């Protein structure tokens, strides 16, 4: 039998070991956009057939963990992982299962941190097809060939999974083929896109900047004679829009080389304060009119430049 | 024997094995809400019969822990663990105890790390009903049966636990069924309510913003005649506003997309001295009657509107 | 002789074996109070008679660390240990000493990090009773006896122990008989009262307080005519104040949840400060005698409420 | 055969090992100013000729990484490694391929933390010329020689390698000889330039602080008559400057002990600011003319005095 | 032979193993004030000599490095670390090497965290007395006996080692006597004094410092008759002194408990410019002369207490 064999993958010399997997995604755990990575737990399945393990019955079984020590299991990896852990709570998180027509039942708690890469130019409203990538190590194609057991259906768990900023819409499956110097390998690569939610961000910071320019346009009426009033007004109007600058500023670490869309949008607002304020002084200077016909023109421009700046955004 | 029965089950092939579970919550270490998950240290004691281990006697002995690497043991993990490591500070922290009619004890300390959902939307008096539970990783139902041995009696700490800012309730012990892929399970769930202290909040929080809202009221008795009065008090209420909400805001990191409780009355404290603010303005520029009629009726319907918002926040 | 028996304690069966335990904390590497333990490297050192390691001589012998994996040691641990290791830095740190009469010497590096419940409400003057527990995780006091080798001599180290913030000054060490369900064991219980100084909050935060309420009463001598010092001393008063208040809320993280003493004293400073402001504006308002009047009842009071809070904090 | 030699390098005596090593650097985790080292992964290739593992046929064979533990394999180290990990996702990532006339191929996905010193004299603009050296650690030149596969082609995955911050322009590899105390070794060597990208920090900190000293020379139209303009345009820019200080001081932490580029920019900003503010307090005392002639030469000197310093900082 | 006397140490009964030792400090990866200890990598090397490890020959062997699990390897220990490990970059980092007359070579590449007391009174110009101290765990003086291979030239890499923040100048190693309770051991001690930049400090907060001094001297030239310059010049100096002791305080975490350096320079300075802000304030009263006075008399005493200052820090 397979005594010094375990080192030998199943029909070695031949053709190769079809290995049928399925995924469950039990949670993800983090997505980390300064990383650019996200750390998830999976239940990997792998089924295989071993004609040298082989037995005469009906039914399967069980076997202890430890006994994966004394079988051959294939290699499977992932593509993209910079950290990543067998569970061992009480015991090896290993369910091994033997089956009467040489079927292998192999499943394993992987706490997983894959990298994929983030495009954070549309920030608020951006969409980011992260993939997990299972490949062989060692064994090629003509070794190795991975499979997805159901297609679409072998992936569970994305479709019920709700993260704290994220929404996982459209997730599949495919069998792609890596050429490497070594050789080719079959990878199964899960790949999901996730969408953050669009509307913390608006009510959350998008609002208090247009409350920000409402009260810039709200300072055109208070005219100089009440010095108080617009020197009042001028300080909130200015510390408010910086401390929301600081405050959007320190949400995401100094990481990311990409002109963002919330930092486009709120450096249009602080233009739009910061030419309100000159408009108002060159105003001032020229009367030591203007202004009236800017309380007219100024609230139909700003709302056409929003609404190109959103269609920009969502549409093309 | 059971010499290389070791990878065999109990009854290997009939009857399952029938193991009950005692808990015993040392301590839970950490509750971030950050990553929705909580660290605990917990005393897993499980108790099944092998039948090939018994011996004739009338007393129990208690074994070394390295017994364990020759003997069976249950594949018990945690359902939603992220992180666990059994301790090794001496010694492996396995207690193994074997009985004369078959009877085996065993103990290990489980620093373990379960991620249990949290809704922050009432996040000042919220209460999270997080769980841990217990199952086996690769046999089912019909090979391990999990059972509690005193059922709400089984689990012990959680009663006398008084957290930093949490404080347990109401927990209880649950024999769930989990439908899964491969097999049906016997889960043990124990959920414990975990409600955070109401009072430490008002007073640190609340208070602060209740004070501001006096001083904004206190800010209408004063007239524009006296403009120092009225600008360093303005500055002053703006300032510790703006203070306020920096420390609010600072204090859980921006990690959850949900509408919290003390954002929704902080910013309502934020409204209320920017409407006073501009109500004052707009009374000047009309005079230049309505603050003493605002002087009688912003008090009444401030105090209505705050317990409308903790009757909202408290019963429904 | 002992082949197999290495699982088997030292009488196995019948008296139980007597442990004399040696601590010596090389140093107590941290003590955070915003996850409320601590981390200490100890040199624990354990002696008991294993009657099947006797042999004929006169002198001890110095074995290799790799024998203890064949020899019987005691399971001793942390009783609230979060996170320990025994030290690999060329080899496992562990020294096993074999004696004529059967003693046997253990001796191990482990950096334990033990959770003691720490009371902030007193936290510049708080003293934490810390406590290192070791006991049995498997043998019950039937089976193994934990005892202290010299009484209060065991321990070392201790005394000569400078933290950075706190300092050692009563340490004691006990023979506790801790009921757990498993059975009865004997813990040995080194607990030691960590206080904290007192002069350097007191001339570091204490002081610019002081100093801030003493600026607030000279506010009272300048009047309304010179508008220029009022509103600068004022401003540099709400400004100082509002950073030492910051300045205190940023040493220690949103962790606890305690009503601390640090917190009340500069909230007492910071209502002085506002009531007198209200008062100064009080004075103002009527006038258009009492400033006069509180410049000598204000110091009298105000030392006596000082005197007050200090005899409660620091006697009864 | 090889029993017990798998401890004893291939031609044991005689002529060294010739070592082929191939890399693939799979993706560069982080790269750490403040701890001044880089977090990548790489697939380490080594083929060497095992004289004792020869056997007969035409093909190739790929064989359990359980295999390594029988066989020798090079002490490849990394010389400058603070942390490394051979990743072990579902086994161990290591691949054994054994071939007809005696080639050895050796994979491993290591994830490797070197440390390369790094000047950031010039941040903005700083090229860091990053090193990654492989070496026996015990086989010195007689026993072991390392060599590239493939010259600069052996290395793959750096050309289209886009890092968040950096852009590898130019990398090679070397194979020097490294004199130490032990004996000679030969040392890999793949060095490459890391360049940050030159136009994020020019439009989101340069041209901030070119728009405050804009506000700067604006501030000097305005005249004393208006001192509510001149107040508000004076706090704006002061309070501009310091926070865009504040901002780029808190960009990297207090660990560099060099004078940076955009360190010494920001500062003469900052001077240029206090000098017209002290400029036109002089001319205020002076007139109870000079600012004329200033409008004209301030813009002349600064240009070229930015043109200077630009002119400094790229080309020498 | 020396079949299972790998448990005992050369020589066992009689004259001790003579043990000569060499450092390579290849990089101190960090020294950290805050937790007051500091991570380097070296490269231990030991020599002693095995007489039943002797061969007939005239050359010298390397052997791998799983080699060292069969033969006795000293007990060697960082007397003060903390967290340590042996790196395992692609196999265990293990030099082992046989000589014909018996020496034995052993080099370890040992990352460690060493902590050593750090007393920051003299914070900017502190030179911390840091030690690397090496010594047998298990084997007493009378089994093992400690040796520098080449008295000071055995310690290489700290002459040219140069830290980001630090530099040491005076490195020696001494061969101590360690009295424990156990035994009487001979430790290793690498003492170096790492002294601290003193140039950095200077120009970057003390130059602040001393221009925010220069402007509270010119704040006595400006008169009251124009307010709006001194209201600036005062608000200027104020919170550019706020700003800079924010920035001191934040550049150390609150962990020292100990009176600073830069803290005394910064508290003079503030007490300067309150002290000036008081003066000027007190000459107001006063006249509705002592100015005039002042500014003769501020610079000369001011520069003597500076010198005063220094000589005091440098010297003694
Ligand atoms: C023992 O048998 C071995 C196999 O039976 C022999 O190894 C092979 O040796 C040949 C030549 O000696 C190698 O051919 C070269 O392989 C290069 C790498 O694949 C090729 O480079 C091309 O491909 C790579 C990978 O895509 C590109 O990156 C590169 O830019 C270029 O396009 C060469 O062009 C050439 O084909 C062959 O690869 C070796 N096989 C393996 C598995 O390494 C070995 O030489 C024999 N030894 C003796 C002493 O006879
Ligand atoms: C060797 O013997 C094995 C067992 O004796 C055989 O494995 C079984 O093969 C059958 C069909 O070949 C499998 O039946 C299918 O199983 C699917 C997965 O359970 C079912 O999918 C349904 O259930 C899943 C899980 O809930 C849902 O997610 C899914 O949406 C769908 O509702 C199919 O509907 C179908 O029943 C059976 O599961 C296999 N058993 C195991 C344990 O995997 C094997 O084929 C035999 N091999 C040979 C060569 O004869
Ligand atoms: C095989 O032999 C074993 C021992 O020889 C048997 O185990 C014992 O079984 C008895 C009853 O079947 C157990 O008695 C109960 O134990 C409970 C737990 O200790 C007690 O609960 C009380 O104590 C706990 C602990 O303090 C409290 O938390 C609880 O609230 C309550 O006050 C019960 O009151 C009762 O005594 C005994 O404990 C078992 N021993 C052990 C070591 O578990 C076993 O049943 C035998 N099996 C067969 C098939 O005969
Ligand atoms: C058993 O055999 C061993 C080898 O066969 C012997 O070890 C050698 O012993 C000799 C002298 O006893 C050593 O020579 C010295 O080595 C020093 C270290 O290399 C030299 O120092 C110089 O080089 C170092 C390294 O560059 C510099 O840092 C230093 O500043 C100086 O320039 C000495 O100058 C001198 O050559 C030799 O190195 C040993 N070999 C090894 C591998 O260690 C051993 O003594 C024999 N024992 C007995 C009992 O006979
Ligand atoms: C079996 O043989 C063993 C050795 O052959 C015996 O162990 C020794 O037992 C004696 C007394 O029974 C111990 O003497 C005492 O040791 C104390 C610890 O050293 C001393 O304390 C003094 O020194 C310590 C250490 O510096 C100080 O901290 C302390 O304050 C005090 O000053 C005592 O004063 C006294 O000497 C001896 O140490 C033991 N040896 C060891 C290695 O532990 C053992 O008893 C024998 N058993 C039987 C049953 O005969
Ligand atoms: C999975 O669905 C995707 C669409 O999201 C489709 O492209 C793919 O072919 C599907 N795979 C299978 C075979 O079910
Ligand atoms: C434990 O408590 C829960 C909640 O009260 C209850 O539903 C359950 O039946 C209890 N279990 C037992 C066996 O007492
Ligand atoms: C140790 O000290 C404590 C406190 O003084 C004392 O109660 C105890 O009895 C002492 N133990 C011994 C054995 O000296
Ligand atoms: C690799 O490239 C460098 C730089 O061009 C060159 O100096 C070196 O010789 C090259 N090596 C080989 C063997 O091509
Ligand atoms: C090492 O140098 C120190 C002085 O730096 C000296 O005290 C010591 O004796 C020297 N050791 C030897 C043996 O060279």
């Amino acid at each position: 039998t397979a005594g010094y064999n375990k080192f030998l993958r199943p029909n070695f010399g031949g053709e190769p070991v079809q290995i049928a997997l399925t995924l469950d995604i039990a949670s993800i755990s983090s997505i980390s956009e300064s990383n650019m990575d996200y750390t998830a737990t999976i239940y990997l399945r792998q089924r295989w057939m071993d004609q040298r393990l082989v037995f005469e019955g009906n039914k399967s079984f069980t076997l202890d963990a430890r006994l994966v020590e004394f079988l051959w299991v294939p290699d499977t990896y992932i593509v993209e992982s910079k950290k990543s852990f067998l569970h061992e709570v009480t015991v090896g998180n290993r369910l091994i299962r033997l089956f009467s027509n040489g079927t292998v039942l192999y499943a394993l708690r992987i706490t997983t941190t894959v990298a994929c890469n983030m495009d954070l130019s549309k920030y608020p409203m951006d969409t980011q097809t992260c993939k997990l990538q299972l490949e062989s190590w060692g064994y090629d194609g003509n070794d190795v060939e991975f499979t997805w057991l159901r297609g679409n259906d072998s992936v569970r768990g994305l479709e019920h999974l709700r993260l704290a900023q994220y929404t996982i819409e459209r997730y599949f499956t495919l069998v792609t083929r890596s050429q490497q110097e070594t050789g080719n390998y079959t990878r199964l690569v899960l790949q999901f896109e996730l969408r953050r939610n669009v509307l913390y961000f608006i009510l959350e910071t998008y609002v208090p900047s247009t409350f920000l320019v409402v009260l810039s346009w709200v300072s055109f009426w208070i005219s100089l004679d009440s010095v108080p009033a617009r020197t009042c007004i001028g300080v909130t109007t200015v510390l408010s829009m910086t401390t929301l600058m600081i405050g959007s500023r320190t949400s995401l670490p100094n990481t990311n080389c990409f002109i963002k869309a919330i930092d486009v949008y709120l450096g249009i607002c602080f233009s739009f304060v910061f030419g309100a304020l000159l408009e108002y002084a060159v105003a001032h200077y020229s009367s030591l009119n203007v202004d009236h016909y800017s309380k007219l023109l100024f609230p139909l421009i700003f709302m056409l430049a929003n609404v190109f700046y959103w269609a920009y955004y969502m549409y093309f």
